[PDB]
């Protein structure tokens, strides 16, 4: 169940592979084989762990990080107007 691991990463933010997996105790191999495809799709993203064995993944951030309000109210509607 993939809903159960991105809604897991959103009360929380921060943890490796197999630690994720005992967050939901589901199936760690399938929990890991799912970041890696939501991964690829933008909803999720995972960290390089240079320090420790099994990376990280976490939902993407948050949100407003990107598209907050299409950033429209920032260039003077119309100059003069």
């Amino acid at each position: 169940m993939k809903n159960e691991i991105l809604e897991f990463l959103n009360r929380h933010n921060g943890g490796k592979t197999a630690e994720i997996a005992e967050a939901l105790a589901v199936t760690d191999y399938q929990a890991r084989y799912y970041l890696l495809l939501l991964e690829k799709a933008g909803m999720v993203q995972r960290s390089p762990l240079r320090r420790g064995m099994a990376t990280y993944w976490f939902l993407k951030g948050e949100k407003q990080a990107g598209q907050s309000c299409s950033s429209t109210t920032l260039e003077h509607h119309h100059h003069h107007h």
